[PDB]
């Protein structure tokens, strides 16, 4: 996969699952994430770059979106996005 | 000044706060802020260029990262960022 979709559970949960992949092969990710999640999007990738990998980590892109979801009741409702992809330096 | 920072106040707040710089001559403005808000600076965005002025409106650069501050006990503390710069297409 490469993807690491944020969801709510714990920032750890998520600088664990992208620290994995890259220390294990892998030399790019992709932070994905939306709504109120953004936030810690971002937390996720400071900390992997800032106290697991500083300097060996670089941003190689980051898209900003909106995406239409379908909620409960089957109405149409949107919510921000964000993609924060990153590769080993 | 041309910079708007995301605060604690509610979204229609920012996203006016933008408009009005924009539709008023400001061809490009940057949407910064930090921690929690950060959610809420996309949010801003995607509204902005969305139900506003879709299509009139373009991403030139998004810049994300870490800021040390000084808390009241005057302790360190570190908080993400988010720099979403964009100008009239």
């Amino acid at each position: 996969s490469n993807v690491v979709l944020i969801g709510k559970k714990p920032v750890m949960n998520y600088v664990l699952a992208a620290l994995t992949l890259l220390n294990q092969g892998v030399s790019e990710i992709v932070i994905k994430a939306r709504g109120r999640a953004i936030s810690k999007a971002v937390d996720t990738v400071e900390i992997v770059r800032n106290r697991f990998l500083p300097d060996k980590i670089e941003i190689k892109e980051i898209r900003v979106g909106s995406q239409v979801v379908t909620s409960q009741d089957g109405r149409q409702s949107r919510v921000s996005t964000i993609e924060i992809a990153i590769r080993k330096k």
